[PDB]
């Protein structure tokens, strides 16, 4: 009874889940033929941490970006919440870092310009992620990074509602968007060094290192790398580099000579007309109210079919259902 | 990273297979033996539950229980090095096909029965038997997992006396759950199911269920012996092991006794660990016999499996 609605729309394959509450079940969307990943939560096993699932869904319903792992479809049965998500077979950025030694400056940049694109867009929409680390970034079948787990979340100019400690800003530990900038700075350091700037045996010694904020600057780090690191690793969050200045930073533009393009290429308001026409021939009605219907963004089957059609059109394969 | 330094002396890390807050599962290679392993990584979020499981798995050793090799505790993590189970959940198996045949469900059920009868012999009751908690190893052999709710779950699997406050448990509640499991294997869905949780409870108490046309009268008889609302009326484990349904095609009852020993030690393995350590031998055996669930416990038990798969009793 929990799978009857899900199985009208999706053919279920393997289990890259079998975690706690949330198993990932690789699956195929029947109409389009595109590969999806299905996050499965237990609506009466999840404890007092169902608010995290709801904070994530409501952030993912409002965020749309080339470097954010897309939500296609939400399904709620008796004891189960289902999230139909974008396909990421390439592993975590974490798995990437721990397989190789340390990355070169130009290799970290290629990566880091993608983290910056995503996190800058999050902040434009009034959100702050609050748990940026290399586990929470995944690689798609085209080697591009996707940001995941908005389980902790913002609206810092919104209504009243921590993460990994080695990534946590000083002001976070003692109680904005500037906390995320600190965490991108920790991320930048590990990519180039192969080790954290602050690490210890006990948690109480880790906190003391974050507050004092003194760190090692390895011999192989360039002076451009060092300068950007100290702008991002400011203990005072008012002294930390702004996103407007990060986007076009001299280290950030080496070998690219254009700034980070953060603005979304995945639209809410514009409707692709190849997709509207193919959905119209399938559902059998007029494109006028077809557009009106998609524009509700209910994150049902129609939202899943529209956005997956748009993903198939992006691949190169044709705009076709069955 | 300081949290991975101890682990990474012993294990080469692979695939990141399964997020979920505190509990993440990474695939790993044990460097000395070359044997594949699964690593459960806890973000040190109910840590009495992690500690009940480790404590139960340190004392349980069985061919149809997913083996613990090694426990590692760093600052912010707990690592459990567990048996390799690439074959998926029994759950995934059931939902891919429609329903299983009686003889296909017998092959599968006799393993569930072998494992659960051994759990109960050691003074334990699992309390969360369901098809998500039974995994297939690389030989298509079932391994029972998650002893986090065990005593010394899912409502559709919960016994009537469990729901309304016991007075008291424990082993007969497991028998009810094996009965729910038996039904789903043969039918392709539950004897008690509903849209709301409040309607599910009411169905479990009255205990009346549909008996599909394709279920044999042997299947029906065993089902009603296991699905007794009164736990005193429910079939005993002594009678389950040699039940006529349990034996129909097999010339013999369920062998529940462990083939994985704590006390008796393999000499071929012992003499290979001795050449590595540059120990005498009486010391070597005395040391394994501590069962500390460190690297020496991981290396001994993985050497025992390498010995069993036909490859040589040799370290790398
Ligand atoms: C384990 O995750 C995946 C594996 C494969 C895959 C593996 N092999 N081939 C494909 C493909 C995709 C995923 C995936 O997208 N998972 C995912 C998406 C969002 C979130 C999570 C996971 C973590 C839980 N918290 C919410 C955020
Ligand atoms: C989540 O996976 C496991 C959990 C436990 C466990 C949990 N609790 N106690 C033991 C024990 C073993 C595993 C495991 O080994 N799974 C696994 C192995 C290989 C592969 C996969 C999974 C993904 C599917 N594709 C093939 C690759």
């Amino acid at each position: 009874k929990d799978y009857d609605e899900l199985l009208k729309y999706y053919e279920l394959h393997e289990t890259i889940g079998t975690g706690g509450f949330a198993k990932v079940k690789l699956a195929c969307h029947i109409l389009t033929g595109e590969m999806v990943a299905i996050k499965i939560m237990d609506k009466n096993t999840l404890g007092s941490d169902l608010p995290r699932i709801k904070t994530e869904i409501e952030a993912l319903k409002n965020l749309r970006h080339q470097h954010i792992c897309q939500l296609y479809h939400v399904l709620e049965t008796a004891n189960k919440i289902f999230m139909v998500l974008e396909y990421c077979p390439g592993g975590e950025l974490f798995d990437y870092i721990i397989s190789q030694d340390r990355l070169s400056e130009e290799e970290t940049r290629v990566v880091f310009r993608q983290i910056v694109s995503a996190v800058a867009y999050v902040h434009s929409q009034g959100y702050a992620h609050r748990d940026l680390k290399p586990e929470n970034l995944l690689f798609d079948e085209y080697h591009k990074l996707k940001l995941i787990d908005f389980g902790l979340c913002a609206k810092p100019k919104g209504n009243k509602d921590c993460g990994a400690l080695a990534y946590a800003a000083p002001e976070l530990i003692q109680g904005g968007s500037e906390a995320d900038v600190w965490s991108m700075g920790i991320l930048l350091y590990v990519l180039m060094c192969g080790f954290l700037p602050f690490d210890d045996d006990t948690a109480a010694a880790l906190v003391a290192k974050i507050m004092r904020g003194k760190y090692d600057v390895p011999k192989w780090l360039s002076p451009s790398s060092i300068l950007l690191l100290q702008q991002m690793l400011q203990v005072d969050p008012k002294k930390r580099i702004s996103m407007k200045n990060l986007l076009n930073h001299p280290w950030i533009m080496q070998d690219y000579n254009y700034p980070v393009e953060w603005q979304s290429k995945n639209p809410f308001i514009h409707l692709d007309d190849d997709c509207v026409t193919e959905l119209s021939v399938h559902h059998r009605n007029n494109r006028q109210t077809m557009e009106d219907l998609i524009s509700l963004w209910q994150y049902d089957h129609l939202t899943a079919t529209y956005l997956l059609l748009l993903a198939k059109k992006a691949r190169g394969k044709p705009v076709r259902l069955r």
